């Protein structure tokens, strides 16, 4: 179902600090027609932590309603709340999202025990299929394999992973614990390539949303075992992949569209800034005309 | 203004999962008459992160009608979302709040420029002290000397830290850095003693919860420089200080309260649980029975 390169879409805003609904509908219309797989809303690239909860179930529900079953729609619905969670996990599924993203809760650091009732509650309060967005460079706390292995053999509805660790030894051992059934996607672009062969069949991108065509063309030459070709496409790409990185990547991507002229403001919300250093704009600027981006 | 023992107050919870409010303001005049010199409401140890912003708002509320004068009262007031953060941090000044406590935004891991639009941001919109929370083992990201200072000398309403880094060398570039009259509160009982003669005046604390008369006993010593009395309060608190961070110190600290005969329940909320392995609990009790309770 989710497959190849899926855009964790960012949230355009209006100079006014709204939701760029326009902006937002043609930024999908786009994604699709480049060739994303799939759809990811209101995830960590999506800014989920400084929209309220009506902007949050707002956006899930537009990229839903653009989506309009061409791509499946997986949305953000996990905080470090298991009661919030629910709630936004419920609003995905009552609105006709295709699967959740649900992250390990970051800050409060529940321990197994936590992790097991967390996923557990949710799990149980939708019948959607959950993906565990694993990413302790963000949470610190990390799911283990037998974790991730006893909460698979629990919950039928707990199907696949974000993996964002960027240790690819982890792919075998939650194949191997799991099984080949378990659907493993990457939440690290720069070592997507090495996921895939390992067991992986897709990505949560950052640089799907700079650069859908080549991102899909990466993914479509790795699940046709076309390896050579995908070696060529991370060459090109990895210059990317890194410069997006430097600064926070939502500021990075936003930068990047705006000078592709996509209809995207600079706009992010703090703790974020749009202020980018020269040599951070240059990084990006160079790894852009590299692929050759710009018309 | 904060000295000595200052708890980071528990958020007690009713079976029903409601505030237990009677529970709140026991704890708080408890705290008080054992001596704790201040009142942290709904910080990390008050489960911040599963209040609802109503709830949040009730226990800082609550906690500073309670206190009525009598002890200085530091809200909890920051998020990973700053509009969130100024939001709370307003609510906190307009209920009669003396300072606010704002944790460096976690998961969303802003830069440096992302630090000093958050804590600058929260600085613009009150008037009451503010005191930086530095938790890298919590949120990650570090903010470095250079930044603290940056909004001391900025901002003369940024005036202390609770530092809970446990790495001391900080509290003596902190010292020189932001200077004499900056206020160095540890948020790690384990090394507070330390803290404290490289420039600190007090311990915003997990394990005064449970101990309050000891632990504000231990900080006077070292206020009247009495360092053999303090180390020998070490030795008797040491072992309680690890017992209730084995497991996460919410459940840890309202475990050993029940144990002690306080009317606090066993409640905490998803993601963290109550249950605590035998070998937990029996660590927590030994722990006690050190300072007295069999006895």
């Amino acid at each position: 179902m989710f497959q190849r390169s899926i855009p964790a879409l960012i949230t355009p805003f209006t100079k006014d600090n709204l939701i760029d609904e326009d902006s937002f509908v043609d930024h999908i219309e786009w994604q699709i027609s480049e060739g994303s797989s799939g759809l990811v809303p209101a995830g960590t690239t999506g800014e989920s932590s400084t929209l309220s909860y009506e902007e949050h179930c707002r956006v899930v529900e537009l990229c839903v309603k653009t989506a309009a079953g061409r791509v499946p729609v997986m949305a953000g619905a996990g905080s470090n709340n298991t009661k919030e969670s629910i709630e936004l996990a419920q609003y995905a599924q009552n609105t006709g999202a295709d699967a959740l993203l649900v992250v390990v809760p970051y800050y409060n650091k529940p321990n197994k025990k936590g992790l097991l009732a967390h996923f557990g509650s949710i799990a149980n309060a939708v019948s959607l299929p959950i993906y565990i967005y694993n990413n302790p460079s963000r949470t610190v706390i990390e799911m283990d394999v037998d974790t991730m292995a006893e909460l698979v053999k629990t919950y039928s509805n707990i199907v696949g992973v974000k993996d964002a660790t960027g240790r690819i030894e982890l792919a075998s051992g939650q194949r191997i614990a799991c099984g080949s059934d378990f659907i493993q996607l990457s939440g690290d672009d720069s070592s997507a390539l090495g996921f895939n062969v390992h067991g992986g069949v897709g990505c949560i991108s950052v640089t799907a949303n700079v650069a859908p065509r080549i991102c899909a063309e990466f993914q479509k030459a790795i699940s046709e075992g076309d390896y050579r070709q995908a070696l060529e496409y991370q060459d090109k790409l990895f210059p990317l992949h890194q410069a997006l990185f430097i600064e926070p990547s939502i500021s990075s991507v936003k930068y990047a569209l705006s000078r592709l002229g996509r209809n995207v403001s600079l706009v992010v919300r703090a703790p974020m800034v749009s202020i980018l250093e020269k040599e951070t704009m240059f990084a990006i600027d160079q790894a852009l005309d590299h692929i050759g981006l710009c018309a």
